[PDB]
């Protein structure tokens, strides 16, 4: 659930999440709601660098081409961790096919 990512990005001490996930998702702005309630602030890219991400998951892991998606995600998790996230949240399945801790200095976590 969204609000038990919440919490636990909250009791991790954390102030800033990075988000990796749907367009629509970031439209609703249901995470930054949920994390607003923690007092967390939630970071997600710029509007293109989220037609990226949408390319990622679907152009890329849903489609098959794995590379593709791999190197648009880690792309834009890099950038929103070097911006100052102090977590990344797989917002999407597909984002957890590709991406792994092992690829980022900050915790990447999923719902
Ligand atoms: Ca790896």
């Amino acid at each position: 659930m969204i609000e038990e990512t919440a919490k636990k990005v909250k009791e991790l001490g954390f102030k800033k999440a990075g988000l990796l996930a749907t367009t629509g998702t970031i439209v609703s702005g249901v995470y930054e709601k949920e994390f607003s309630k923690y007092g967390v602030e939630i970071m997600t890219p710029t509007e293109d660098e989220q037609k990226d991400v949408m390319r990622g998951i679907y152009e890329g892991v849903k489609a098959g081409n794995l590379k593709l998606g791999r190197e648009l995600l880690l792309k834009t998790a890099k950038i929103l961790e070097e911006r100052g996230a102090e977590c990344i949240i797989a917002g999407c399945t597909e984002v957890s096919v590709v991406l792994k801790q092992d690829d980022l200095k900050v915790p990447l976590i999923d719902p």
